[PDB]
């Protein structure tokens, strides 16, 4: 899975904020593809798997996995 970063957050501009948002906010630690502004998906959170202390892969929200 790789999700379409939000342009808007990037730029400090994004109204809709992050719950409504359907594009990705990651924060500044997160794994980021530069050449096409995607992140890729950690797959365990996908499953509630998850249990690193410091993951660098996206955790996709409820409403960007729906
Ligand atoms: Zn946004
Ligand atoms: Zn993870």
């Amino acid at each position: 899975d790789r999700l379409e970063v939000c342009r808007e957050y990037q730029r400090g501009n994004c109204n809709r904020g992050e719950n409504d948002c359907r594009f990705a906010h990651p924060a500044d630690s997160t794994m980021i593809d530069t050449n096409d502004n995607t992140v890729t998906v950690c797959m365990d959170y996908i499953k509630g798997r998850c249990s690193r202390e410091k993951c660098k892969y996206f955790h996709p929200p409820a409403h960007l996995q729906a």
